[PDB]
């Protein structure tokens, strides 16, 4: 699967889309994912959550009109979601967070 910072960052700026192992939260729930039981890997084998819009209300990510932030989970294999996310924009800017969106650093 493609689910590393560099792998997803590079796929995204190229293909302008997420790798095929990503599914949205509502998609995952439709299949039976229940966040409380950390069972993603049981109902959606080899899938990661990714593609949901990140609103950016604590203004920490660079704002602009026409720009939309989207997030994807990084390094997940199974169990409960980790704290790693890739935050990507409409204009292909790429940021990462390894602390549940407290702090962000630019990667692309």
């Amino acid at each position: 699967v493609i689910n590393t910072f560099d792998g997803v960052a590079d796929y995204l700026q190229t293909y302008h889309k997420l790798p095929d192992n990503y599914i949205t939260k509502s998609e995952a729930q439709a299949l039976g994912w229940v966040a409380s039981k950390g069972n993603l890997a049981d109902v959606a084998p080899g899938k990661s959550i990714g593609g949901d819009i990140f609103s950016n209300r604590e203004g920490k990510l660079p704002g602009k009109s026409g720009r939309t932030w989207r997030e994807a989970d990084i390094n997940y294999t199974s169990g409960f979601r980790n704290s790693d996310r890739i935050v990507y924009s409409s204009d292909w800017l790429i940021y990462k967070t390894t602390d549940h969106y407290q702090t962000f650093t630019k990667i692309r």
